[PDB]
């Protein structure tokens, strides 16, 4: 009902501003008074690469229904977003702008924003949550593609047709913008790197992958090519609607935040789609240390209960190397999972063992046999190779959780084993170094086994106990099996 | 004439039995205490112990060279390749004495079976020592080693098979590790690939994950290596003469692994790691015999003289890593490029992109590259992205979250990330951000002889006085210390 330009930043943000004194940190965890302080229009700098910046980009696309949804978000924040997709986006590729309030305590932020151009909103009358709403919003949708964005997102230039030119070629491409990031303290809009696919260690939590030198390097000369992603971030993507739905949508019975990127992600990959991120589409995005808002059964609670409810339907049997990373996550129960259980198999979708296979082989998935996994930690200390090869002293260096020459395993042959240099018991009197060599499956010498409640690790058929006393002058040893703290060993991933 | 086990170990040994490691840099009285047929333990895969080996193979000339060596270590290695190898299979065994000072040392083994003696006249070293044996062997092939190693069980005959197969395969065993103090056998990783950095040392590469998933199916199979490490090998010896022999113009160590390498790879051939061939070999820390010339000086000139024939414009990255190699003079290389041309050959850069891909090159309107040293620490990133602060943590040289590129953009950046001044003032922390050819506040200029990072358009460097608070700033810049930094690469 109103141009975008001519709606009034002022009035809207206007009294749900930032009292004197008050924490500006308070509602959101973002700064609000510098959210506060920027127009709605603001400019921001063109972070695509050279090559994207400069194609005359397709416009002829299939029209979006965005769907935006929010639980609390600062009235410019939310406001900022709205504008950014209207501002940066051909007008005829938006049908709509679906905000879909999720039980804000004042229905005034959303509410107040339906004076603008093609911007619909729907109230939540109960906490549905991040998924539910989602969901709301795309059954709502008249057009043929659903575009999802979070609350406090920028769009930046031509960020839009990357994007659906990508969907309207293939409708199975689930297809997502780099994220550049918004400062929480400053709200500087800073340029991300393309050079990133999203992934996840067996702990089940999103993390950025940097891309691998042969790929990376198989995308040379065709820097701003889409990128096949093993999971999306799960904030800004497009889709198919009719795709959407028919591929089960999201997990209804998911709450409040976490766990649907995963689902989602495995769900696309395994019954027949593809992920992307497109380096041409950019969209800043708020990231942010803490959440802001409620959530019902108690945050990690939740958490878990949604990522098992994800593991259980799709990883197969590998859902126990998540169980074996957060042990604490099998007490959380996380009710029925029959109909999307039932789905999976109505879709004759592909096995988990598929997608780690073909889609993330990066993922290193520890052998049946093996008895532990990942990093031995003690303390921040972690083992390490330290680059040492066959004879070599073994050590001690703080943490980088990326199992580099960090990463070890305990196998069914009792060895504590990196590669197939394994630690060796050179010489049994106490303070010894021990030594890494090949990989004998009766060497004797290079047994191990874990007692003391998997806190120690001791050499079998001793009285002995690796021990990092000794790191610093010569490195690990075995020594007396006693109550050192440096005998404290534990494993990443325990089976 | 004498059979092997015959010899008599006392006495020859006996002559030569008071510091250890300053006869020959490694533990001799240990070494001395072993017998010449000692036991070893069985260091190959499983899947190996069961292979019917076909022995229908080529027999070879066995050339092992020497210049003071260890007499138990040099017997000890005769010994092995005789008693681990089918009679056969050993044509002969070529010694060749590179002027040791008691030539006594190889010519009483002359009376062993199928042990020949060479003694040079003068110092020639290892490539031309090298060159006499295998112009001496009669033998269809050729197999190098070194004068302290040890093979292990059915060592030969996977070598051979594979050269009898395809003439133009050069290979090497997997070399298992004889302790320099214990003398004890220890059976090396059968998961690494031979490999460099820009300063063209001769380093172990882990093998990628990529690799490693290709090669579960059969994990024995041979490896394809960008690098052999020079000193047990095998190689056609029609072969090893059509392809030019060694540059002979090297002198005493170093450089003509690297050579030999690159040139087998560029003009057709290829190299391989056998890992159910294993040989042992005593890895030493310093080298217990002079060089003429300097010992870091003789090592630049051969492998200039490797890089300058086979390298093309990328001998500037090696030039890059060691300044100090663009003087010290190679000498004359008219020979060896001839035989380049001759051979036809391919290109430098068909080797790093074919061969040896994984290789870190820059790009070549780089300015600098590598890591950016400060002491022991480097720059690093600290798993930070995009809006990330910018730290130091000791350099573990290994790459990643150190690796560094100055552009001729005049940017910092790693990977598509580069350093940002967002705020001027000192003491503020820098941020790593996408890089954008056009951003001021991305730009640097090296200053004050390569030493110091100055932030274009400003009076601000950068400075590791609040690395350890939270992380690198952008300073007042002046007389710091914290303002050092020393790209590992200069061009
Ligand atoms: C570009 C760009 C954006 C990329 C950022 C991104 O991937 N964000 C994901 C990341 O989100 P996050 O920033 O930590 O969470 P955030 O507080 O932004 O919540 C998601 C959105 O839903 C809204 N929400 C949240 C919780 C809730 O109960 N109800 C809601 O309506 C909220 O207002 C916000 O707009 O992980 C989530 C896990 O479910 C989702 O997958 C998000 O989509
Ligand atoms: C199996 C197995 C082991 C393989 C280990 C290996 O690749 N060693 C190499 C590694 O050797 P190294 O142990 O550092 O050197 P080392 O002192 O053993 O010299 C190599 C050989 O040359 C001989 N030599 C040396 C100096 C000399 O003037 N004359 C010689 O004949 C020496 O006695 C020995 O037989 O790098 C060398 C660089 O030129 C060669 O490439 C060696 O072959
Ligand atoms: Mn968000
Ligand atoms: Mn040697």
């Amino acid at each position: 009902k109103v141009r975008w330009p001519d709606f009034n930043q002022e009035a809207y943000v206007g009294g749900t501003m930032v009292r004197s004194g008050q924490d500006p940190y308070a509602r959101n965890k973002f700064n609000q008074v510098e959210s506060d302080k920027l127009r709605m229009d603001r400019a921001i700098p063109d972070t695509r690469h050279d090559q994207c910046q400069r194609k005359q980009w397709r416009v002829d696309l299939p029209a979006t229904s965005v769907v935006i949804t929010f639980h609390n978000e600062a009235r410019s924040a939310l406001l900022r977003t709205v504008v950014s997709v209207l501002k940066k986006s051909p007008p005829h590729l938006i049908k709509e702008i679906i905000l879909v309030d999720d039980y804000s305590n004042d229905p005034e932020d959303g509410a107040l924003l339906g004076k603008i151009e093609k911007v619909r909103v729907l109230r939540n009358d109960r906490r549905e949550g991040l998924m539910r709403s989602r969901v709301r919003g795309a059954d709502a949708a008249q057009a043929k593609v659903l575009t999802f964005l979070d609350s406090h997102c920028e769009c930046n230039e031509h960020w839009l047709e990357p994007l659906l030119e990508r969907v309207a070629e293939d409708r199975t491409r689930v297809v997502s913008p780099i994220a550049d990031v918004i400062n929480m303290d400053n709200f500087q809009y800073v340029g991300a790197s393309a050079d990133l696919k999203g992934g996840f260690d067996w702990n089940l939590v999103f993390k950025w992958d940097y891309m691998t030198p042969e790929q990376r390097r198989s995308r040379q000369g065709n820097p701003v090519a889409p990128i096949k992603t093993p999971m999306i971030a799960g904030g800004a993507f497009v889709m198919d609607k009719f795709y959407f739905e028919e591929l089960g949508k999201y997990d209804m019975m998911m709450d409040v935040w976490g766990g649907e990127n995963l689902e989602i992600s495995f769900r696309v990959w395994q019954c027949g789609g593809s992920l992307e991120i497109i380096p041409c589409s950019r969209v800043g995005h708020v990231f942010r240390k803490q959440h802001p808002y409620t959530f019902p059964g108690g945050s990690g609670t939740v958490f878990a209960r949604n990522t098992r409810r994800a593991a259980e339907v799709w990883m197969d049997e590998y859902k126990n190397f998540y169980y074996a990373a957060v042990p604490s996550a099998r007490n959380v129960p996380y009710g029925n999972i029959q109909s999307r259980l039932e789905l999976r198999k109505k879709l004759s979708c592909k096995p988990f063992k598929w997608y780690l296979e073909n889609v993330y082989p990066e993922l290193r998935v520890p052998d049946h046999q093996d008895i532990a996994f990942g990093a031995l930690q003690q303390g921040t200390n972690c083992l390490d190779t330290l680059g040492h090869f066959a004879d070599g002293v073994v050590g001690v260096y703080e943490c980088h959780n990326a199992g580099g020459n960090q990463e070890w395993a305990l196998t069914k042959e009792k060895s504590v084993k990196h590669m197939d240099l394994c630690l060796t018991v050179v010489d049994r009197a106490p303070g010894s170094l021990i030594k890494l060599q090949g990989c004998r499956e009766n060497d004797s010498r290079q047994k191990w086994e874990q007692i003391e409640g998997n806190s120690k690790l001791r050499h079998v058929g001793s009285n002995l106990c690796l021990d990092s006393r000794t790191a610093k002058s010569g490195g690990l040893s075995v020594e007396v099996c006693g109550p050192a703290l440096s005998q404290q060993w534990k494993f990443t991933l325990n089976l």
